[PDB]
């Protein structure tokens, strides 16, 4: 409360996007990095050519603490622990989808729940993320899956689906970075999987820092569906 | 179960430690081979900096590990699979980047760096610094997942293991040059605990790894 009256009465560091050499530190998941970073860096080349960006996974250590000190400027995803002293803004919802190689010998779009349960799958654990909940969701619905392979993260999924008959359950924004590169198609998901809201977060201490505001607005401009 | 092994009917789950580059390189052709040769086994993987690897290999929770992994000494057998070289990578229609790239151009273009902490690839940054090669580090990420898409959409360049380049080159429309710096090659080995040296199932998986990936016999 009383650090909002001190941190508003302070003079603000100027921000000129053509001249800034500031480094902005951003927390995001592996899917975030793959979704956000290509179009963000494309935009920054034309708009703020001398700033630097570095990212990190929230799943390291004390994101909250590091956001309060200014060590991390912004965070993206579903980050339930960030509540008191944090603003937030919803960018979009992840819709889950089934993915497999273009010329899979039996897989169809749209895919019935029956065929989903007949086929063999790769799964991704994605510990402590929204996507980490997909496994429990399907199990609790009594939807049987032959789990031929399980991996902890998303990196190998495109190449694995390319060169096997496995199928995967995947956020649709992941699918879009993979369909063409890896010769893959998608189907609407046959199960009842709920969406995952992806939010942009920042600490209150930087609510009026012009650099921080400038970067947030660019995220909203490029990524907001809302 | 234990004292002999039949690939074609086994239902066993094998648990494999691998980095993100390893997972991307090893898993597609491994799974392709397993579909024909052992269609009912299951595979699960994890990263070596997860859990406690030395301890989990002793207990049999982790069957095999792949990588440089210099801490697996007493108690552990190892076998060389290949060395890979660092290359430099960029989109095929980059306005100016060429192969083979000069050090001058390397130090003039803009880079995406990969931290790859607690990994052999984590030494890159320091190695370049100490030899006085300058880089404008425009983006730094902790791991390799977004590199292909990032290079496709920008004029950035990256220093990347060559086995990464072979998975990304064609899917993302990228080119690779030999790397102008003198970065050391990184050895990639297959590791197993002594207690499982003579376990039939483990032995069979190991032989498959050697068959698909070992490069001893062509130089």
């Amino acid at each position: 409360a009383l650090n909002t009256l001190e941190t508003a009465l302070t003079t603000r560091d100027s921000f000129d996007p053509f001249a800034s050499t500031r480094t902005f530190n951003l927390a995001m998941t592996d899917i975030g990095e793959m979704y956000f970073m290509p179009p963000l860096m494309e935009a920054l080349a034309q708009r703020a050519p001398h700033i630097q960006i570095s990212t990190l996974r929230p799943g390291a250590g004390n994101l909250k603490e590091d956001m309060e000190s200014g060590a991390v400027d912004l965070a993206l995803g579903l980050l339930p622990e960030l509540q008191t002293g944090f603003f937030q803004r919803r960018l979009f919802r992840h819709r889950y989808v089934c993915m497999f190689r273009k010329d899979h010998p039996s897989a169809k779009s749209p895919m019935s729940l029956k065929q989903f349960s007949e086929l063999e799958h790769v799964g991704v654990v994605a510990l402590n993320t929204g996507h980490g909940e997909v496994d429990g969701l399907l199990e609790r619905a009594g939807i049987k899956r032959r789990m031929r392979l399980v991996v902890p993260h998303f990196i190998a999924i495109g190449p694995i689906l390319h060169s096997t008959d496995l199928i995967a359950t995947v956020p649709q924004r992941f699918a879009v970075r993979c369909e063409v590169p890896f010769g893959l198609t998608t189907s609407p998901h046959p199960a009842k999987l709920p969406d995952i809201a992806i939010n942009l977060f920042w600490h209150a201490k930087y609510n009026r820092d012009p650099g921080n505001m400038w970067l947030r607005q660019l995220f909203v401009e490029l990524f907001s569906e809302a």
